[PDB]
């Protein structure tokens, strides 16, 4: 199997930057963050954690997680929850449970890497449905078409996507789950990038009974630091994937599961915050892409990554490192997704950090005219 | 080559809450927040205050300077540098399996062991052969018969040591042995080391004798701790560099608080094994003396581990006989066919000394079932 493309880049150089606008989650909370947002005192919740076993614990999560996740969806009981160790645990244990050598798989690419990486290495033959700029970075349905077989296993997307930030909405659900449902496919989600835009925009669940949602706290809600995610399905996969948790994480952390209760119970306000981070940052990142002559976007709906068009005549993998090498600034190089002569920005990171970044990009780009 | 269930959590998922006598090696007197303070001489104000100020981002993805310290030193000759944290021994054992197995690798596998050992390669597309145990040689396989099934382009052999359920141990001389078959044909060696014998017998880590052992354990077992989901993986650069580039397939990284509290345990390890010494050593001379007056039970004695397999001289299915022993006096027991080996029970005894006494007494009751009339 292949080495992880944005994780080897990463490694190589996130230590090496000053203005960090590569990650795409919205700056994290801390503790005492999530107490002051939320109304907890410190000292109730220190109580309850210090007296507290740190065993094995709820292997399926604390009956108030699963409670608190089915709350978040139309109709999906707690018995239909998993939790799982992030969104990344989440993909792999259903993966893992469900692709079977053999099996047809076809994933939407550029795309997070787990989802057509992990059915390559199982033996499942994935074809890739390439997403296309022209059509506001939405793959083509009628390539879908030819692409599905009568046994196709399953189909893989992540909605919003990551790099580009674009989201299907109910209507372009719909037509995927038509085109699905005609060969019983299963319809994986990773939902980690909720969309704060006006578009009706359900999860998978909600529109198709064989849609396997994945998600976590780590990006909506600005707490990838407890590695707490969840699978929700109909009760023919829960009952899979129950049996296959010992092979990937056996279960997520006590202390992990209780920050994942109190978030939960105050989901708006996180949300409430995010919205606000989000929406400004976007409106700097806005006036700034239009400022620029040499660069230009398919704006995303409401999301903490973005996928911006760089017009200079260069590999975008030498365009990023002489960016670090000078100023600090990281990027992820278009190249890592397959789509070169761009790169992606995560703007969601603290306010001053996205406008001296640009600040710096725009500086860099000065030479290029 | 189709990935099955994982045999034993089957087994938990469906019995574990109808048992009031968890004997079945779940249990192993997990410390709370407020035991590791104070056998640590913590002061907690000191630790959350630190705790609540921590930004709950990605944080130190291959787990912080300190824990990639303090775990080096629990071994000679590693550094630092050759540490990778992971969600448990399950996230570690799954990274250096899905990092290094290529369709077509022939693959050697301790069995019965841990089940992640040998179903993952095989799902992975490896041609695995099983490495059998014996009671009869004291749970050990034999090396001779590794010689036979070693070949030219075997990628690696998995062992588990001291192995789940038996608890028996390869001891130095024994780990010299495999080293050079594996060195034979350049194999690598996974090996599971979440039990800790706590015996006089010289028990290196496979990375101690072998630079392609690859070491794999947790704060889970030995240390009480797998709330956290800690483990790592130790292993020559070479692998650590392979194995850096796979971790967001699995995992990304472990948990913030979960590192930080790591880091307080490897700080304080020789206090945490000193508690869990006397635990063992206690529990296991409550469970010796009970084998001895129970006639229709024996084993070959774990390495002072906290997992035994049983042997119940009773001529019923042992699953048959765990439900029953479940329903009528809620003890639990791992049953044999569980291994593959039937006629055996794994029984955990790292527990609350209580519960396995309590376990033991309704245990023998049940055993009298099973006696002769005159």
């Amino acid at each position: 199997l292949p080495r992880f493309g944005v994780e080897e880049w990463l490694n190589v150089h996130e230590n090496s930057a000053i203005y960090d606008i590569a990650g795409v989650s919205i700056s994290s909370l801390t503790l005492e963050e999530l107490f002051a947002l939320s109304g907890t005192n410190p000292e109730d919740f220190y109580k309850k954690l210090q007296g507290t076993k740190l065993n094995y614990g709820w292997i399926e999560g604390s009956p108030a997680f699963k409670k608190s996740v089915s709350q978040l969806y139309t109709g999906v009981k707690p018995e239909q929850i998993l939790q799982t160790n992030g969104a990344t645990g989440a993909n792999l244990l259903v993966l893992y449970s469900l692709i079977e050598p053999g099996d047809h798989v076809i994933s939407l690419y550029p795309t997070y890497q787990q989802l057509y990486d992990i059915p390559k290495s199982l033996g499942a033959e994935v074809d890739l449905w390439q997403i296309e700029e022209e059509n506001g970075w939405l793959p083509d349905l009628e390539k879908l078409r030819q692409l599905i077989r009568p046994t196709t296993k399953m189909i893989c997307i992540n909605n919003a996507n990551n790099p580009t930030g674009a989201v299907m909405d109910r209507t372009y659900l719909e037509e995927l789950v038509e085109i699905a449902s005609e060969v019983g496919a299963y319809i994986l989600s990773d939902e980690v990038y909720r969309s704060f835009s006006e578009l009706d925009v359900p999860s998978i669940i909600e529109v198709y009974d064989k849609g396997i949602a994945v998600n976590s706290l780590s990006k909506t809600y600005s707490l990838p630091g407890i590695r707490i995610g969840w699978v929700a399905a109909n009760h023919q996969v829960t009952d899979i994937l129950r049996d296959y948790r010992d092979y990937t994480m056996i279960c997520a952390g006590v202390f992990d599961d209780l920050v994942a209760q109190l978030a939960l119970a105050h989901y708006q306000e996180i949300l409430e915050r995010n919205r606000h981070i989000l929406e400004e940052n976007l409106a700097i990142l806005d006036q700034w892409i239009e400022e620029e002559p040499l660069v230009s976007y398919i704006r995303p709906a409401v999301v903490s990554t973005s996928f911006v068009k760089i017009a200079v005549d260069m590999p975008m993998e030498d365009f990023c490192l002489q960016l670090l090498q000078e100023h600090g600034v990281l990027l992820v190089p278009g190249n890592r997704f397959e789509r070169d002569g761009y790169v992606r920005l995560g703007f969601a990171c603290e306010q001053e950090t996205l406008i001296k970044g640009l600040e710096k990009l725009s500086q860099f780009l000065r030479r290029f005219d």
